[PDB]
């Protein structure tokens, strides 16, 4: 398994048809889940070092279609961290106050603080995705917003915020099964709504706007196209993406301002 | 077991000395850890239902002395929840802007939203604890603030926010062991500073002000004194306290207003 094959290389436009949705790296469901469990412990040790150092931060931007596994990726992978060093934000339709500001106003407010892991379940890229498919903005506006997004991610990069953008990539047939599954199991009826089917009818339009958004992939702010047909594999790759980022950040425990040898606890 | 022995009953004044610090309910560390692990799954099932329903909220208020187990209780017990349905806040020294407002301003801002679990690592009670030991306020101010806190907790209770306040109860000699360990292990020097020792020298003054604070215990907003000398036991009791609240709240999955069988996913 080379995780870098899933990284959108800088400057190269992408075709979603050229990326697989159901890779498994020649691993069984058990070998993957077992390895994902071992990585869960590794993720925790490094998230503790990140919080102790208090100099850097990690920002995961999760973008995907309905039933792709955003909720499951957070519950399984992000659940490995100490929840006190994590901040999760699920961006839904902008409120009235949010619309009275530029489109990055509400986004910037949730940027992670030093020492924290930040997650955007849906993010600023919504403003150049669903907003385009349904003609809330035109191509001119969309293009400029993408330039504004790059600069925003460049701002946070110089602030020591390591950016990682992940797109969970599934096939239409896999989505069909998962949507039918929510309709068949009484316990999950609440996760399905008459409107997940509208975005489905515009599947090919979302391909175009998603491929546009992926052009923001740089060395400092990379995109990853993660085959997500297999949920265990989705979790396994994301485990590798986040831990590999954490290890490259190499957070060191903080210095002390006292002499331990000379302290007398009364 | 009986968790109700650890609940400060309404209207009755208490002395912390009346509670043991190293209870175990006749369980070994292993049988306890096993029980804590078995309950983690139930906490998760009910936290998902609470978030799915979106009508109620759970507020945990954590108060405890140095090396008593605030961070460890959160990492172990609160770590059972999906971090997307949780909000943790560690209240430190008030900032300048926070001091320019009433003492509950920064607290109220962090009240949990419907469907969420909220945790306060240190809380509004700091304003009637450390503020008194070091003569930042007088007895008259402290007494009135305690009334304002009860009203505040009554406000959130009528909002369907289930309040639960926990005090982790350890002995001085256990604190001495835990602090000396950080001075002895180089890997833990960063968790200690010669300032953790100031509150320790005023242990008996904190007894008085903590015992005053416990009088806000009501049927709706109870306090709990949890013997915390044994770290595995702290985690076991807190799991029971929080799961008992979630089960008593009894959050229900939301009903649907459509017929899944006649939905046609093209
Ligand atoms: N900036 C934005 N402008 C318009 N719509 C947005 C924006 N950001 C998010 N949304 C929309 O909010 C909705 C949130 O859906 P959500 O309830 O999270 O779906 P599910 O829970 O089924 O995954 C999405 O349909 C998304 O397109
Ligand atoms: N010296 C140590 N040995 C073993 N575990 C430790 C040590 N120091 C801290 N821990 C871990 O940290 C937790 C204690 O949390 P702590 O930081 O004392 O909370 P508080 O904020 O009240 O000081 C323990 O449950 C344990 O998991
Ligand atoms: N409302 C408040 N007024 C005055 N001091 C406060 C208040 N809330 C918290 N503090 C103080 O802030 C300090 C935070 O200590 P620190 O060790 O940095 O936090 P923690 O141990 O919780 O990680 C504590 O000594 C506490 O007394
Ligand atoms: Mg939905």
């Amino acid at each position: 398994m080379d995780i870098d094959n899933y990284r959108v290389k800088p400057g190269k436009r992408v075709k979603l048809s050229d990326w697989a949705t159901n890779d498994d790296a020649g691993l069984s469901k058990e070998e993957g889940q077992a390895q994902t469990a071992k990585l869960a412990g590794e993720l925790a040790e490094w998230q503790e070092r990140l919080y102790a150092e208090g100099k850097q931060s990690l920002l995961l931007i999760l973008q995907a279609r309905d039933a792709a596994g955003k909720d499951g990726a957070v519950k399984k992978v992000i659940g490995a961290f100490n929840p006190a060093g994590v901040q999760i934000t699920s961006f839904k339709q902008p409120s009235a106050e949010e619309l009275s500001h530029d489109f990055l106003w509400r986004i910037h407010q949730k940027a992670p603080a030093k020492g924290y892991v930040g997650v955007f379940n849906r993010s600023q890229y919504e403003d150049v995705l669903v907003t385009r498919v349904y003609d809330m903005i035109d191509d001119k506006t969309a293009k400029r917003r993408l330039e504004h997004i790059r600069h925003f991610e460049e701002l946070l990069t110089d602030n020591a915020t390591r950016i990682v953008k992940v797109y969970l990539h599934i096939s239409p047939e896999e989505q069909k099964e998962r949507l039918q599954a929510r309709l068949d199991n009484p316990g999950k009826h609440w996760k399905f709504n008459p409107g997940d089917l509208k975005d489905r009818s515009n599947w090919d339009k979302f391909n175009d706007v998603y491929e546009d958004a992926l052009t923001t992939s740089t060395d400092d702010a990379p995109w990853y196209v993660v085959p997500a047909d297999r949920k265990w594999y989705r979790d396994l790759v994301l485990s590798h993406i986040l831990l590999g980022a954490l290890k490259d950040m190499n957070p060191q425990f903080p210095a002390i301002d006292y002499d331990p040898s000379k302290v007398v606890i009364h």
